[PDB]
C-alpha cells in the first residue's frame, strides 16, 4: 500500500473511460462527460506482503462541460472492495 499519481495522459483519461461506463454503478442514470475529463489525478496500489492482494486505487477527476467532476476506483482484498463508483466533484 503505497504510491500516487503517476502520469497526465491517458491515466486520467481511463477513469473517463470506465467513467460513463460506471457512472451508472454508484449512481443510478448515467450522462455526459467528455468535455474534459482529466483533472489531479493520482492512484495508490495496495499489495500485502507475497501478492494476497495487490489492489489498486484509481481517484480521477473528471472535469466536463456540465461543471467539474472525479470518480474513485478501488480495487483491494483482505477487507476491501473492488469496482468504481465515486463521481462527484465538489466547488
Amino acid at each position: 500500500g503505497e504510491w500516487e499519481i503517476i502520469e497526465i495522459g491517458p491515466f486520467t483519461q481511463n477513469l473517463g473511460k470506465f467513467a460513463v461506463d460506471e457512472e451508472n454503478k454508484i449512481g443510478q442514470y448515467g450522462r455526459l462527460t467528455f468535455n474534459k475529463v482529466i483533472k489531479p489525478c493520482m492512484k495508490k496500489t495496495i499489495y500485502e506482503n507475497e501478492r494476497e492482494i495487490k489492489g489498486y486505487e484509481y481517484q480521477l477527476y473528471v472535469y466536463a462541460s456540465d461543471k467539474l467532476f472525479r470518480a474513485d476506483i478501488s480495487e483491494d482484498y483482505k477487507t476491501r472492495g473492488r469496482k468504481l463508483l465515486r463521481f462527484n466533484g465538489p466547488v
